[PDB]
């Protein structure tokens, strides 16, 4: 069967990386009238991605024809799927022709296809490296129009190209986008922002006077922690690497950062998403059974990830560390409620239950309405997440929350929720166990009412490493 032959012949052609033979074979199928399928086209895109940019000659048939093949797939109304976009992008990156990468995205749009974020990169990054800001901004506007959300690398590129071309309005706008979508910035981006604020263009932008009432109302309107009305003040910036104290007071300038509210309506949307996601991956009846039990229990001030409390920094499950975490949560509860312990039934009945008094305590917590033993096969994470979200209470876990599951939750709401709800434990020799509570301010880029900026660097563990901030305040 001829399509099936081609499939095999291209699967074969090539794990060998034979582009010249993939291209001969492409042509042959078309001289034979064999209709190329989704799979055929993808293998062909991949294989052309193996080719390379000819520094010493006019470009090679492989990369060159790759775009031709991509163009042709879309003409043929073969639907792209995730591998199509990835291979399409690799091809774009290898060629390193931004204008040509942009064409692909334009063709996609023309034919009612949604480009992905990775489709835009080779275009955006190409123009930014070459210093072409106007093209970068076109790509940016196209991505906005298609509702494709940039991440930090795309914003950082846009920020640098705006700095390189002296465009203070675009720097401002991109800085706002970093605040809104990223919150805390990588070392890269942090250094770039510091350079911005020390730069001639920053020194020379600003206004000596402005409508305070208008800034005031913008702060209300924005949700807090920024205003978005432009650069304020004039003259040289005083730019310092610094730290916030535990109350969110900048140690450089003494400004007290804001604690930015979460709108309860976003919370109810996220709860609904959480239930839907969990019911897609859990056995639906298991998750529903927990939902129904939770409705009949509580109230709760805290939810514990019992597997994480038993295991974090331990060589095996420590009933001591779980139990001491339960007790400490109960002690900080104003009315001394026990926390809700989420734990696998295998643990309730196995590894932390070979000492009879510990088994009896686990059963006591259950009998107190303060323990739910999840069934075998379940991923506990959906359970303690849903419980903390639905009870609107503290969540006690040191889980990094970088598993694939957690990426399904998004990079706007969930990280803001996490900051306000997550309690983590730390242990010292001198003191034993401590609960580290949510900060009383928001760890995010902030712009004050007089135009002072505070920019937080992202870190792996802000209890392990002390978080550096930038303080940018006009010397005036
Ligand atoms: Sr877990
Ligand atoms: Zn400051």
């Amino acid at each position: 069967s001829p399509e099936a032959l081609l499939k095999q012949k291209l699967d074969m052609c090539s794990k060998k990386g034979d582009v010249l033979e993939a291209l001969r074979l492409y042509d042959e199928a078309r001289r034979n009238g064999v209709q190329l399928s989704q799979y055929h086209y993808n293998v062909l895109l991949y294989v052309c991605s193996l080719a390379e940019a000819a520094t010493e000659s006019s470009p090679n048939p492989g990369l060159s024809r790759g775009f031709d093949i991509f163009k042709q797939m879309i003409v043929d109304k073969v639907v792209p799927n995730e591998a199509t976009f990835t291979n399409g992008a690799r091809l774009a990156v290898a060629k390193d022709d931004p204008e040509m990468a942009f064409d692909m995205v334009k063709q996609m749009k023309a034919f009612g296809i949604q480009p992905r974020l990775r489709s835009y990169g080779p275009a955006l990054f190409g123009f930014c490296r070459k210093g072409d800001a106007d093209k970068a901004y076109e790509v940016d506007a196209h991505m906005v129009e298609s509702e494709v959300v940039p991440e930090e690398p795309e914003l950082a590129a846009l920020l640098k190209v705006s700095m390189d071309t002296k465009n203070a309005d675009k720097v401002y706008k991109t800085l706002q986008r970093l605040r809104d979508l990223v919150r805390q910035v990588s070392k890269s981006t942090f250094d770039m922002i510091e350079e911005w604020f020390k730069s001639e263009v920053a020194t020379k932008t600003g206004v000596k006077k402005w409508d305070v009432k208008k800034i005031r109302d913008a702060v209300v309107s924005g949700g807090g922690g920024w205003h978005g009305q432009g650069w304020l003040g004039t003259g040289k910036w005083n730019v310092k690497r610094t730290e916030m104290d535990e109350n969110g007071v900048c140690k450089c300038c003494k400004e007290k950062l804001v604690c930015i509210d979460i709108n309860p309506v976003e919370t109810e949307t996220f709860a609904a998403s959480l239930t839907r996601l969990a019911c897609e991956r859990e056995v639906k009846a298991n998750f529903n059974q927990f939902q129904e039990w939770l409705e009949r229990h509580g109230p709760f001030d805290a939810v514990i990830d019992g597997a994480n409390m038993g295991l974090v920094n331990q060589r095996s499950f420590s009933f001591f560390q779980l139990n001491n975490t339960v007790q400490r949560c109960q002690q900080i509860s104003p009315s001394k409620r026990l926390p809700l312990v989420i734990l696998h039934k295998s643990r309730v009945n196995g590894g932390p239950a070979t000492y009879p008094k510990n088994r009896a305590l686990l059963e006591k917590w259950k009998n107190a309405g303060a323990l739910y033993a999840t069934p075998p096969g379940s991923n506990d994470d959906w359970y303690w997440l849903y419980a903390a979200v639905s009870c609107k209470c503290l969540l006690v876990t040191n889980d990094e929350m970088r598993d694939h599951l957690f990426q399904l939750l998004g990079n706007s709401f969930f990280p803001r929720w996490k900051e306000k709800h997550q309690v983590r434990i730390s242990v010292t020799r001198e003191d034993g166990l401590k609960l580290n509570m949510p900060p009383p301010y928001s760890i995010v880029i902030q712009e004050s009412e007089d135009g002072t900026w505070h920019v937080p660097m992202s870190v792996e563990d802000d209890l392990q490493t002390s978080r550096q901030w930038l303080c940018a305040k006009r010397s005036k």
